[PDB]
């Protein structure tokens, strides 16, 4: 109800402001696109609404709602369940169209990926072309090293993804420093097959 | 009139998430439970109403508010009425459910509470077993020592709390540093008879 | 129109957050006075609308809305309007009642006050008992010394006050240090006229 | 239509808060003024529109929007298009009217500015007066020497322009430390022919 007239709502808004600077009707059609697959009709105040519950029920809901993606992904299936709740509290659902630059290689990165549905490809000047799907995770050896992107990684498809902030990672490895050393590994093994070797790690 | 109105308004929009987001009954129903407890058909932006005030008010309202919770704890009770004011103004409501593990051993500790109704746990690997009522506050060991949480805390029954942070603790005490001690002879008193002992205090 | 009906509108808030922790008839009164002047009918969000213009537009009109504050200061009236201006632009409105204790000595004062109209009553253990009013301002040691408050300061009738806050008041004479003399040259002869000496100042 | 009425709507708070505050006949038909030039007609929360979307086609549409710009200034017409990116998405919108000192000499400065549409004049004590125009910028030396405003700039015109904060000028130069150069080249240029010599560049 206040949920799908929130949409419709807030989707004439976006036509307007498009209207207003006169976008073409490609780029429209696109946005149009992003909002469908990124909102599904409805829109929610997830913030306002999580924020009138308390710790415990937040905590239940975003376990609730992460089923698949924790239990699909060994790296969370396998770990302490307060460092599982305390990464999943503080992801932010994004969705990515076919043709996107997630991540460019050589920028500053201030965020890492899970990929909850979705198919991306990890380019390369090497021209190592590896594809990741649903139940990994990119971007966080630059979290590790605090470097530059050691690649660019591109939508093949519709992505939903779950982003993680810089400031985020480190809290949740100060608190659990254990588990850096689990992505270290893989962020070790996955540099040594496109030929670098960083001695950060 | 608008209170209601908004309590029923805001509830509706959590029904939407819910069943949005698929939740199984059982967790719908408690959510529904907190939600009546919680806010008692009514919803305030008790914020922008304060904010609408001056200090003065604000000061006087918080202190009506809160006057069997000081007058019923020998810690606020017999104190400086300013600390008592300035302890007031930072407190922030919220309600546990039984069973819910308000605070977790080992853990970091990010807040201590003042029980306004309801009974606790407080839990240990040794197998102390000690409950806190109406007029008591836990949690504030960690505060104190910046340490990880000494036992868990886990609610008996529906309970009323008001919750301090850190900082705000910290910029109270900066203030009166007379009640550091106050807190600290407890602390060391509740640590001694669960076999514990710290320096820090 | 949507000014006074948001006045009304937010009245009734306030009277049902009242009602809801059942507070007396006297400080219900006391509270409804206040608004009354406070807000005398009706109300803005003066952010988001000064928000919508630009820097200039919002100069011209705090300089128009303060020209009798800023004329009957010799503070203001003899100074750089360039930084008039730049005090104008930060000071919030504020009203007291009679006998609010605006600050309270020894406390950790965070905010200076100039007087637009009414008079307070500068207190001290001492007996020293002087009134200021109309064009003067106050609270302003705490700021230059960073002490503790040197005094009470009470309102004696309805007072409406434009306050500003420490981190303003110091970004302000960072930009025109000039002006930190002409403080602490009253500031001195307030203070030895109570029988204080800092050598702070 | 909602972004039509939310312009008359505000438009007409606007007028409430003016003769709440009893400005006189030019002062609101020079904000009446100024108004229509800034919105248009329309008003749109444009933050929280393109917070719904993603980073690529926020970038998308900001170069969009400011292909004229873009392209008119050397600047940034010949650099990287992740720095022109990483400029536009950082630029606020804002609109000076004839006579509006935008910057004053002697000043911190705290901002520099981007012309889209208008003419300005640089003022100083020497005398040198120049204009500029559409695809300038304006107020980077400043930024760059973090001294006070060299010079005085005044509306010619209405004017249009992009605004960039001092804080994202540096984090976007931290990412691209090669176009400091090429703000300190042009900076020197102008310098030198009002008679002044900074070692800083
Ligand atoms: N699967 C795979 N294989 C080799 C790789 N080299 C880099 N990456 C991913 O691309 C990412 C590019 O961003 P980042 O360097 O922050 O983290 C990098 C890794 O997640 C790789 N991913
Ligand atoms: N009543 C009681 N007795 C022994 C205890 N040992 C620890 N606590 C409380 O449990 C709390 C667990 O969190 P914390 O360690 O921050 O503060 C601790 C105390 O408030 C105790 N409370
Ligand atoms: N008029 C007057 N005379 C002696 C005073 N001694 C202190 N004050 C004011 O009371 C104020 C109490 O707050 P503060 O110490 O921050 O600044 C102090 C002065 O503005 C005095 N004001
Ligand atoms: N065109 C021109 N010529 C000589 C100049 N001397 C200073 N400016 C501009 O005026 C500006 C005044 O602000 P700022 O000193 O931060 O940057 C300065 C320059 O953009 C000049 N602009």
């Amino acid at each position: 109800d206040s949920s799908r007239r929130q949409y419709q709502e807030k989707y004439k808004q976006v036509e307007q402001y498009m209207s207003f600077h006169k976008l073409p009707a490609d780029f429209r059609q696109k946005i149009h696109d992003y909002y469908e697959h990124r909102y599904q009709g409805k829109m929610f105040d997830e913030d306002s609404i999580l924020g009138e519950l308390n710790g415990p029920l937040r905590e239940e809901i975003v376990n609730f709602n992460c089923r698949k993606l924790v239990a699909s992904m060994p790296l969370f299936a396998n770990a302490d369940p307060n460092f599982v709740t305390a990464m999943l509290t503080k992801l932010k659902f994004e969705v990515f169209q076919p043709g996107d630059y997630i991540i460019r290689e050589g920028t500053i990165g201030k965020k890492m990926y899970f990929i909850q549905h979705g198919v991306v490809s990890v380019l390369t000047k090497g021209n190592k072309e590896m594809k990741l799907s649903d139940g990994s995770y990119f971007g966080e050896i630059c979290l590790l090293t605090r470097g530059r992107r050691t690649a660019s990684v591109r939508a093949d498809t519709y992505c939903r993804l779950y982003s993680l902030s810089v400031d985020n990672f480190n809290e949740v490895l100060e608190e659990y420093p254990m588990m850096r050393r689990a992505f270290e590994t893989v962020a070790i093994d996955r540099l040594d097959r496109i030929g670098k070797k960083n001695s950060i790690l």
